[PDB]
C-alpha cells in the first residue's frame, strides 16, 4: 500500500518533517555533485563557482525550519488550560531530543537560542513559550536574509555560458 502516515497521526511526534528535510539528503544522491566536498566545496567554488545545489538545501532547510517555532507556539496553548509546568517539561525536554539528530540539516542553531530565551521570557506558562517563538524566529530572518545573499551573488555571475 502507497505510504502516508500523515494519515494516521497517531504518535503525532516530529516525524514528520523529519522525513520532509531528509529529502535533501536523498536528493543529493541524485546530485552527482560531490557530497563531501559539501564542506570543502566553498573554496572549490573558484572554479565551479555554481554551489547552487548547496544554497539549495540552506534556503528550503530554513524556510520549512519555521515551521517548528509555529508548532511551538501551538503546544503552548495547550499549556495555558493545563496549568500543569510537568507537560512542558516532557514537551520542552524534547527540544534537545529532537534537536539532536535535526542537526543533520544544520539548524541546531536557532533552537539552540530557545535556551537563552528561557532567561527572558520563563516557559512556567503558554504566555511565556508563545513569546519565546518570536526569538526562534527573529533567527531565520538572520540566516534567510543572510543566506539569500550568496544566492543573490551568483546573480551577477549569470552567463549564457552556463550548462552545454
Amino acid at each position: 500500500g502507497l505510504t502516508g502516515e500523515t494519515k494516521i497521526r497517531l504518535e503525532s511526534s516530529a516525524q514528520e518533517i523529519k522525513d520532509e528535510i531528509n529529502k535533501i539528503k536523498a536528493n543529493a544522491k541524485k546530485e552527482g555533485v560531490k557530497f563531501e566536498a559539501f564542506t570543502n566545496t566553498q573554496t572549490g567554488s573558484k572554479i565551479s563557482e555554481k554551489p547552487e545545489f548547496i544554497l539549495k538545501a540552506k534556503i528550503k532547510a530554513i524556510q520549512v525550519a519555521e515551521r517548528f517555532v509555529k508548532a511551538i507556539k501551538e503546544e503552548a496553548e495547550k499549556l495555558k488550560k493545563s496549568g500543569s509546568s510537568g507537560a512542558f517539561s516532557a514537551m520542552y525536554d524534547l527540544m534537545i531530543d529532537v534537536s539532536k539528530p535535526l542537526e543533520e540539516i544544520g539548524i541546531q542553531k536557532m533552537t539552540g537560542t530557545v535556551k537563552e530565551a528561557a532567561q527572558k521570557t520563563p516557559a512556567t506558562t503558554a504566555d511565556g513559550i508563545i513569546a519565546i517563538a518570536q526569538a526562534m524566529e527573529d533567527k531565520l530572518n538572520n540566516v534567510n536574509k543572510k543566506q539569500h545573499d550568496a544566492l543573490k551573488n551568483l546573480k551577477e555571475k549569470a552567463k549564457t555560458a552556463t550548462t552545454t
